[PDB]
RNA sequence: CCAUGUAACAGCAGUUGAACAUGGGUCAGUCGGUCCUGAGAGAUGGGCGAGCGCCGUUCGAAGGGACGGGCGAUGGCCUC
């Protein structure tokens, strides 16, 4: 099934190294976890096939600060724009170096060194795999 | 000059160059200039000259500076 799609993707836009399926699914638990919300069906012990964001006629008086340990769709939205914005912030940071062509006067280029300087990729995943590697040894330990 | 890089020129050639292109390099109280006048040049006074000017350089009321004393220095209020 993966077999044939693995060779195409690379050709192109520049979608590959296996990357463009991890943001597709990791933003789609982001996306479509509001759109969770009117389509669930289970209840547990509070209706939710209509919903929860709005439920003023099943609450109400309306206790707007409801228990978030279920489907924390409006408070953890809240705090992850904040982490969205601070990120960008640091991601232009950039020390940029002066840099001429050896043999044209005229414009000058800057070389950029990233603040990060590493693609998150190399960097994440060697503290995410140790993570990993350490639960799957205690688990089988 | 230094480094790096590389058709015309280096009366052959060049992978080389005092060539071409890009970019760097010369740090002073103590080493010089700056100060002195030397042969000399040249203002002012004066004279001459139609005149721009030039002759003259010692041939004119050419000192503007001195610690010391009083009015007033009073100023710090009088040490200097």
């Amino acid at each position: 099934i993966v077999l044939l799609l693995d060779e195409l993707l690379q050709k192109g836009y520049g979608l590959g190294s296996g990357i463009s399926l991890f943001i597709a699914t990791n933003i789609c638990e982001t996306i479509v976890w509001k759109a969770f919300s009117p389509t669930t069906v289970n209840t547990g012990r509070g209706m939710e096939f209509e919903g929860a964001i709005i439920a003023l006629f099943h609450l109400l008086a309306l206790r707007e600060a409801f228990y978030r340990q279920n489907l924390p769709n409006l408070m953890n939205l809240i705090a992850t724009i904040f982490v969205f914005a601070v990120v960008i912030y640091f991601q232009g940071f950039r020390v940029d170096l002066p840099i001429k062509s050896a043999r044209y006067r005229g414009q000058y280029n800057t070389y950029p060194i990233k603040l990060f300087y590493t693609s998150n990729i190399p960097i994440i995943l060697q503290s995410a795999l140790v993570s990993n590697l350490y639960v799957i040894s205690q688990m089988l330990s």
